[PDB]
């Protein structure tokens, strides 16, 4: 009975680990830049490399791993994951670190498909939803607590110790899995149908554009706060914690408002995001200005996320799985797209302009957002 609750809790902690690793390079960019004598912007590629790999490869991986989803696949994953983190610990060239990130990406690609599927199969019927809420909470604890813990463990002991501590969480959980996995062992034909419905494909587009805006600025926030506002390294840590809390507030704001205003919430939130990206550099002349702007930014992108999610949910009630898969796929597509353009703008123009540049896709989203929310006003309840 409480056994099953533990198996869900362990899949959730594994989600925590996989997302803290997926996020924390933002918090470690400058330490990594120093430690290889290069610009923080070029590491943005490690941000891009992982995300685009995860997106494009999760489908062929989840495809080739389709036969044995037994704890064998989990253990194989966790072995590959802890190994990659261990290689990041000992990286002697940025090229090495990028390779290690690629390994984390393969692990995450297979982990996510398998873990989504597995959290339910190991829990009772009423916990079929609560189990979802658990591993989701893990990912929340990932961006809310996980990124700032990783960044402070880097401030103390090197980002090598950051990645090391993460692999260590992975190891104790691989053990837990071996000692709790129950030896436990295809909706892809849906895929062309979704590719046909214009509403769903247009939500996919709107996501890609807004997320490219957001990650164009966010990917390089730590190097921004230090190198351009001139502020401390601890202050960057405060901002990452603050973004987490604002995501908590955006969740409760969204949960309070309800889905009647979902389209509205989102479109207005995209407006907020444009404001934040426009006002990013001006808010640097003072510390408290960037603090306000972080609260607003975090609430905004949280509400945008929850809204796009609800929209893909309502636009494909027949294939919730494949749509959320395509969803995280195009989402990581945008994560890497934003990091890549942020890299390009940091390298060729000043990094001080990322916020300004970022507003350009955001605006597009906003306009498009308004348009498409006029046209398919469909939601959940
Ligand atoms: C079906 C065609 C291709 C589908 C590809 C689907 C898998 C994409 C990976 O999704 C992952 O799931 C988690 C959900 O939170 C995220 O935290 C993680 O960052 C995200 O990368």
């Amino acid at each position: 009975r409480k056994v099953a609750w533990l198996r869900v809790v362990t899949l959730a902690v594994a989600a925590f680990i996989f997302n803290t690793t997926e996020f924390v390079p933002v918090g470690l960019l400058s330490d990594i830049a120093q430690s290889f004598h290069m610009q923080t912007a070029q590491v943005g590629i490690m941000l891009t490399i992982y995300a685009w790999v995860v997106a494009l490869m999760s489908l062929p991986f989840m495809l080739m791993t389709s036969q044995v989803e037994r704890r064998k696949l989990l253990i194989c994953l966790f072995v590959v994951f802890i190994a990659s983190h261990v290689l990041s610990f000992l990286s002697w060239s940025f090229t090495v670190l990028v390779i290690s990130r690629i390994g984390v990406a393969f692990a995450a690609a297979i982990f996510w498909s398998i873990t989504a599927s597995l959290a339910i199969r190991m829990a009772p019927a009423g916990k079929r939803a609560q189990a979802l809420s658990l591993i989701a909470t893990g990912t929340a604890l990932a961006m809310v607590l996980g990124l700032p813990l990783g960044r402070i463990v880097g401030q103390y002991f090197g980002w090598r110790m950051t990645f090391f501590a993460i692999g260590i969480g992975a190891l104790i959980t691989l053990l837990c899995l071996i000692k709790l996995l129950p030896l436990l062992p295809g909706s892809l034909k849906s895929l062309p149908l979704l590719f046909r419905r214009p509403a769903l494909m247009s939500i996919y587009l709107l996501t890609v554009v807004v997320v490219t805006a957001h990650y164009t600025a966010y990917s390089y926030i730590e190097p921004f706060v230090q190198n351009i506002a001139g502020f401390s390294a601890n202050f960057a840590t405060a901002l990452l914690l603050l973004l987490g809390g604002a995501g908590i507030i955006g969740s409760v704001i969204f949960g309070k408002l309800g889905n009647q205003y979902a389209s509205a919430l989102v479109s207005t939130a995209i407006a907020l995001l444009l404001v934040c990206l426009a006002l990013l550099l001006p808010a640097a002349n003072s510390e408290i200005h960037l603090g306000v702007l972080s609260i607003f930014w975090g609430i905004a992108m949280m509400i945008i996320g929850l809204g796009m999610q609800v929209k893909v949910l309502a636009l494909a009630p027949d294939a919730t799985d494949v749509a959320m898969a395509l969803f995280s796929g195009i989402f990581n597509i945008g994560i890497g797209a934003g990091a890549l353009v942020g890299n390009q703008v940091s390298l060729h123009w000043s990094m001080s302009m990322i916020g300004y540049v970022g507003a350009v896709p955001a605006f597009a989203a906003l306009i498009w957002s308004i348009i498409i929310f006029r046209r398919w006003p469909v939601t959940l309840e």
